[PDB]
């Protein structure tokens, strides 16, 4: 809505990057927002105050400013953010952990030992939010009314792909989309590399290895095709493409995207499991 | 311009994607564009009569339609083109060939024996010039006059990036953007593979990798900063991230992208050299 | 039908394993008498020769009797003793003859510039079939030479389609095609073998596990065949989330799997490329 | 000529195994579409949009599916099991053979869930693949403690019409999921990258890929049709010095048949763990 | 002390090892940086637009930069050599020394080229690195056929107030371009990585970047500092059955070693296929 309040309780890289993408958005004016952090002078907290976004260092002050609460912090300072401000929930509030791997069980537990019915949702998101790109999934907890999943699908929306999950989905999500843009940063790095090992200019390899990634995966979200229908698409008799491809698969290239995905997948349950 | 008449040799999966890209930029009209192919039967001839593009089987009649000529058939059929529509060149042609590997010089050689000023232009695009973000570069020949390179660089930055550059480093930009959209197609169907092993849908495993891919290349391509330090910002210590990180390096990740740029830069080195 | 009824009479020069195979598909399929069948081999001592025997092929060890017998002569030698039968019987090939190579590598050019040398305008076609032919689902291309007539082509297409897929190509396709469906049978033999050695690992009977081995390979061929789908979207429809498939799928992967086919394909047209260069 | 006139079919789930029952048995002509229910949370499937045009009867109650099937194939993930047989355990009849087609899940298992409602639950499970929807499928089931003689045989007769079917001892299904039930996947994962090998040395991906199913096509079928080991095929085929033993070479040096080997055990490995999971 | 009151520098190129050497000599004290003046045919590069900011002067026409200079750096690719070459030969005067920093690029095709225009032209090669930036370089130099002693002093004078630098027979520099010219690169890769090695055991990245970084800056100075075999400060630091003895195994494991051989040969290599190149 437009009276809607947010607050951040972590003010890194990704709170910065949904506020960034939500004020851009213009569902959210940057002075609805309030941000608190431990260490008030980390480079995005200088850049949240030139965006227009209050800032804090008191978790207090965001929770009793805030009406969407987003816990942007590690996995392992939610169950001290929860000690500290868990007598500041409010009916009001909807509390939106970030955090990876963190359950909703667990949120719910520590805050029902202050007021009986906390409004938790668990959602898992990425720094594109900041381009409003992201890709977003969001789990709604026991006492989340219908209307906050409705409000959650539509703020984060604006930033990117959003959908609803069963919150056992979300481990996964997190080595798929939510590692993702590191994979594809790694491997654009890489492809700069074989730019520049034939050739190119590091500048020019740097964009045109970004430009081709992104027209590519816009290709897919916008065609019915399997992903191997546009490879064979695009893949000449006897041509270069082909000759790449074969390199690729002679590395296990596949193998190495599916481990990660795994790694982080289990990864993400490691630091759920280490919280109870 | 508006007046302007464009022609594809070759109706395949290129000439589809830049018509359709042309169509929807807006900066040509599907009935200025007419192309001819050997097999009037292909599919992606027929979408061209569903989009308003002209279509014939004879390679004559496109060349008379056109004032832009875009060859868009294999590098082993150009050969063949030059030496049946040479004739039928005249002054106010401008032949752009997409052929990966064909040199200039090698086309001037053929079309000189005809008209003695053909004005020539090599680029090398890709297939997300379909939904308008394709990569683009391309480099002017002899007699091409100052206009002809302003007026590709207009046409061709309607439907993505597009940068005039040396011809020698042509070679190099089809291993990077060239058959770019290939190793994302290979990428994303792993990840998707990765997604779907630790339990997720296949479709939302598919929509999810390829957002998180698209926004990451958009994050870079909206920063200033290095892919490693973006990298870096999204790979949060001892976390899920930087797990999968590790588990792309330990199979050499980085290097079989290096390895496929290099192997496409080469073949296509040798489909030049097969020519001459 | 109509080919049994044109009463053919087809020569084999070499009566190895891909004349016996196709030899026992003609016949199954009721378009050729196996008597209308002549065979030649300088071995008459092989078990192929034996089998040719039982079903009624007629067997020489003369190829001038092959030739002078048959309408249509196949030439299924290996490659570097195609030159030498051309010398033999360049000769005896008649305006009558369609000559079809099976031998893999070797060109119609060759072929050609060796009887042209007798009469001007032998009738030439390269053929790449496989042994699966022998149960009428061989998959067979060809390419018609420089004076073989469009007759030619579909009465060779009408035969070979008797015994399975077949189809006219360029001949500079078919190296490429030789490392496909050529040696395909033997990457299938390979895996089959494989993955009955994986069943009998988990503890079923080796006779069970090689029938059902054998079953999925077929019937997922099948769909494949009859679907319009890519063979990654119909991976992907058997592929459940979390499940046993997507966990078998990822080893294979680890293994680079897809890489050894592609490698397979090409070590076999690079091969078979050599064979004709070495002669 | 086969056909069960007296038989209602009912699929509790309505994704790509139930589509491919459903489609191979009516191509068969051994039943009527309009004598199958299937049932399913998500009426707005693929699948479910497909088994609409088959005629197949379709609804969101699995409760309507026990009440009009004889026949009742669960064909749902193995976690949903359980609460299926919960959902539905007060509506299993005498009548009902109920036919697990879960990976893992034992006969053990879904006879305790449903002799709380109603002892002697007539179970059979299965484990089948998706070539049946060509009539090719390969199928191996276990008869439970209350299956009667009738019901087993039964089952191999509608089974075997879309494919090869046998009764096995309930112990070898793990295993069997591994090779004949992943089976299809290894294959067309095999036929994706034959096809681009074909590709790379010059092919049109079409003609590739129809090259090479056909060629696993015809391999399959000479196979099954001789009573020759595998290896004395592949021995017929490799011609001394040909291209077809390079190419065997470099397959063996990759490992090529370990990894086959690698899938099924992984495959079977992974059932026995969704069985123990539930 | 020191300082070069007769000397003007220029540099034809102006990119990073240009930008470098400016900065590394002006801070050494040993060169105004107004005395310096780059030439470039793109005047909008980040370096050119830094060195701007120090005060070196910049022109568009390398013709300027040689009348500007007596002391001449070559630090273009080395395709671009011949062309250079050819554009200012006929501007080259003898108290002109020419300083080619170009990989694989010979004194004696340098030679050949400018004794077209001039006899006798005084020609050193040299292979720096960018670390001269922080007065931390590695620097090697063999001096032309008409380059005179005093010619080699000056030029080990000016380049070891940037770092170390010691005369070599130019039949060397291809082997040292390959380890010390390239050098910097395998560093900042090794940091990368161990850096994110420590962030993937629980370290912030700034930390992990800094702690290593000031790791290998110590273990270098160790050894420069020592007279000690590398594998004998190794041994120092093992502590029998301790972390760093089981990190150091499974680096070996990996044939850490032999990769930075490789990398070493790769380069050299390299580096004289860009010599036979031009
Ligand atoms: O994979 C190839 O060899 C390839 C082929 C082309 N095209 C399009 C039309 N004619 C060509 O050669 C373009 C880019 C690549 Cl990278
Ligand atoms: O790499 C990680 O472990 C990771 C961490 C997060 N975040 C952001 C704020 N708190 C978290 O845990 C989100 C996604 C991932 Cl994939
Ligand atoms: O890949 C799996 O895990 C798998 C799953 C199934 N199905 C179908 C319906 N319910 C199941 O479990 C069957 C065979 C396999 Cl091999
Ligand atoms: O493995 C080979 O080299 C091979 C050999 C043949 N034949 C049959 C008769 N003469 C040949 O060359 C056919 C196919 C292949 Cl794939
Ligand atoms: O390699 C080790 O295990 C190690 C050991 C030590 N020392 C010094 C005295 N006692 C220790 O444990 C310090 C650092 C490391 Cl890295």
């Amino acid at each position: 809505f437009q009276s809607m309040s947010v607050g951040f309780i972590g003010a890194g890289q990704l709170a910065f990057a949904l506020a960034k993408g939500f004020t851009a958005a213009g569902v959210l004016a940057a002075h609805k927002i309030m941000a608190s952090s431990p260490d008030m002078d980390l480079a995005t907290v200088s850049a949240l105050r030139k965006m227009g976004v209050k800032l804090t260092p008191h978790n207090k002050e965001t929770v009793q400013h805030s009406d969407v609460l987003f816990l942007a912090v590690k996995p392992h300072i939610i169950p001290f953010i929860l000690d500290e401000i868990g007598a500041d929930i409010e009916d009001r509030h909807i509390v939106v952990s970030c955090a990876a791997g963190v359950t909703i069980s667990s949120i719910e537990k520590k805050l029902s030992a202050f007021r009986p019915a906390p409004r938790v949702i668990r959602c898992m998101t990425n720094t594109p939010v900041v381009v409003r790109e992201g890709a977003t999934v969001y789990a709604t907890g026991t006492h989340a009314q219908v209307e906050d999943g409705r409000l959650m699908e539509q703020l984060l929306s604006s930033v990117g792909f959003c959908t609803e999950v069963e919150e056992d989905l979300i481990d996964a999500v997190t080595g798929l989309s939510g590692s993702g843009p590191a994979y594809a940063f790694t491997a654009l790095d890489a492809l700069a590399d074989g730019g520049v090992k034939m050739g190119l200019p590091r500048r020019l390899a740097v964009r045109l290895g970004a430009q081709a990634l992104l027209g590519a995966a816009k290709m897919l979200l916008h065609s019915e095709q399997h992903p191997g229908q546009l490879k064979d698409n695009v893949s000449s008799p006897g041509g270069a493409t082909i000759h790449a491809l074969h390199v690729l698969e002679s590395g296990g290239f596949r193998s190495l995207l599916i481990n990660a995905v795994e790694a982080s997948c289990i990864r993400t349950r490691e630091l759920q499991s280490m919280a109870d």
